């Protein structure tokens, strides 16, 4: 039913560093910030943990166990606090980090909104079975990205993946 | 202690095929609506999923796998987002769907408010052990229905089932 | 693939107040006993807890909180130790204890084998959505009871519920 | 990242026996009460009454009271988004430890707020508590950080500087 | 029912370093090794992880994050693999590590066997509510230590804590 | 610590598309088959048949087949005590990653067995995989360790030497 106050706590999962992926993330935030059902949105790449005991932090380099633990935990905490996950899923360059989080969230029985993106719309539509079945709601990033703004995150109505070939 | 904002998110479980069951649900919603500790209430039968590929869907009839998965997931999603469960539990015609849900919620360690209803208030009081022990708070539907309007859903104070024979 | 040793640990859930229910349980045990994939089977009604402080305990009567907690925990313990659930599910007199258990087990992501029994094989086939979608494998009790003797409990191959109307 | 509404739901776990512990809990509540990221705080000692219990604190309690009270706490843990533990380093509270392990098994964040009146002793911590806790806020030197900590996201802060037994 | 092969996988939780505590642990192993229902016993202090990148490992000293992570995980893994936990619980010098594991295991719905030990049998019998309620079976270390040898770990029958004052 | 009977129940997760992947899975099975600590190994590709599916691999599959097959895998994960993932570092398999995250959320141990045919590229790993996995066994240089690894206790071996993106 209608919520008395915003209840949606979003874990915004998404790959980063890549030009198009950052743009998607940025646009996702705007859209979500426009959603009245959202009480909070957590994006893993926003703020980060700084290990004072880490000389020259190499983004993409080895990285200390403390930073790794703290960063990984910040994400698990976001997943823990969240009521649902929204994943800007790159269908051209699959991100195992995001896939990991999708699996983790489904094991917690939390709803997962898949927002698939492809720069090759002409190519065959295929999806790993685990993603196609694990995801509870799909919102095409290429055609329905805007929906993230209207989607009722207080209840996260499901929408099973369909139309994708499965290997 | 006193909450700054309503935090109770209720998964209102209930059978919904008899007139009496739906009337209780209606009444439950009204009472819950008057509780200042509630941020949101989810009732499984309020919306529903529509499978476009499902021709002439009938209730009680063979449903498409897609509709089944979508609908079942909407309930698990409601359970996941909820902080507690409130079950309008029909003691005369046991509902296995509600029982399944109570079990699911308890496995998740979530408090479960049982609200038993019987059209035979004078008959023997017996309850299955799993329900009697599984529920954390009991509010008699026959004589205490109305406290749903005042119960503190921010903390869901416990009230063990007592006075029922166990078989 | 082929297991070096039986690994299937079955939580055999079942009502156990009618003669027909206990006869199915008896039969189920015998069949399960012949399955080489089974390492262990737990039946909730086999042993039992005795509360010394409980004077003249009667079945269906008011039981001590200690007995209730001990007995309920023995079942949750059985569910925890089990790799899968096998429910001799009475379709004529729905058992909420079994339903609660099926829900509990599924919340734990454990496979659940439903073995439906009805004294009216010719009547309508209807099942609650939560049970129909919650169970992972269905083995008709009326006509396929005996495959419990051969089912591979090391892997519990899935067999979705189909052919039942959903209400 | 900025919350539209406070979402932090705190389970304030803590021993409530010595006067010192009672004082810490009192302060914590006051401090948490000023944190704008908190929507609710649950303190287990703010109880259930067994109408059939003819009862002495520390005495034999009825199983009903025991069940109801234990559940009230698990319920608080279930509803909570994170745990804040006024952790007595001098008189170890196994109840609090239990709850910490419980919360972590649920993958929830745990903010450890240790207290020690014996600075003279080597700062040591059980491995399980050291690795289980996700954020540490020294109760003797950083107690006040509870009024500002962002419980909407519970930023991690691994335990360090503590010898592990 | 009777298991076809040993099914009990024990997570043997216990404090260490202390003279009496090591002795208890040593005796526990002997007793358990004599139990036909046990398939495996994991004791956290037996073998350990060696961090090649750890200069002079100080047992009780700071210790690297890698060692801490690996060691902590070895314990969580033992808890994960185990079907039940057996805790040699020191009532004189409370161990929060053990209490942590008890809470962790109960959250996973696994049975927990408490084996309390005290060197001051004359002192008041008291137990924290969380331990007294969380534990599913108590076997007095001081009087029934031997039972660990007969206890059926394939089913872990419960035995609620009683007789202990609760603060 | 010595098991009375093998208790290791392995969920052998892995892509099964390229011939190289098919070869690795084939070897892994053979290797695991010699490990005395293993009681059972589950390989998802060893399938369900939808009698109502009139079916092409890679094509649109019926929802029944999808559900049954996906569940067969979750069932394998549920029954498993640990996961062994023939992790293709060249062509990332999101299915395997999903399963790894799923298993860790269940607190189960995950043995990562990475494979790369491009040693020339900087050994890098997504943080989630690097921190999620509990034990790593290089598939290109330690593949054989699978026949000796003690799956009864799955000893930890944190991921190191991998740049984290
Ligand atoms: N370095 C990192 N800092 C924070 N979060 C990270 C990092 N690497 C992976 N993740 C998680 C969050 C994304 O949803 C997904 C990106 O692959 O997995
Ligand atoms: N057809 C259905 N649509 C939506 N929810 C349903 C359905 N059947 C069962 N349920 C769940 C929700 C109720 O709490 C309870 C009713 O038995 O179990
Ligand atoms: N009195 C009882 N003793 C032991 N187990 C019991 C009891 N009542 C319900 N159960 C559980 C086990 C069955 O699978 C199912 C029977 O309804 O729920
Ligand atoms: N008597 C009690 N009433 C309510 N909660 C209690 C009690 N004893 C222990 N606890 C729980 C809550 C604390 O966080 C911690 C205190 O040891 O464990
Ligand atoms: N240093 C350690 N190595 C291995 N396991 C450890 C360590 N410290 C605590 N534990 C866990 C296991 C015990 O059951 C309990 C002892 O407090 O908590
Ligand atoms: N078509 C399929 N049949 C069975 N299992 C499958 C399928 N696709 C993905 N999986 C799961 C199992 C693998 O570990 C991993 C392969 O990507 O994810």
């Amino acid at each position: 039913m209608k919520a008395v106050v915003p209840t949606g706590k979003i874990y915004l999962g998404s790959p980063f560093y890549s030009d198009a992926q950052r743009e998607r993330a940025a646009k996702a935030k705007e859209l979500l910030a426009k959603n009245p059902s959202i009480a909070h949105v957590f994006f893993p790449f926003d703020d980060g943990f700084t290990d004072p005991d880490e000389k020259n932090p190499e983004i993409g380099g080895i990285r200390s166990m403390v930073w790794r633990d703290a960063t990984y935990q910040n994400d698990l905490t976001g997943i823990s606090n969240a009521t649902c996950g929204v994943f800007l899923y790159d269908m051209d360059q699959l991100d195992d980090g995001s896939a990991f989080e999708i699996g983790f969230m489904r094991a917690m029985h939390k709803p997962v909104i898949l927002v698939p993106f492809t720069e090759h719309p002409e190519k065959e539509k295929k999806m790993n079975l685990m993603i196609a079945q694990g995801v509870t709601t799909i919102i095409d990033g290429n055609t329905e990205f805007e929906k993230l703004a209207d989607y009722n995150f207080n209840e996260c109505p499901s929408n099973p993946v369909r139309g994708y070939g499965i290997y």
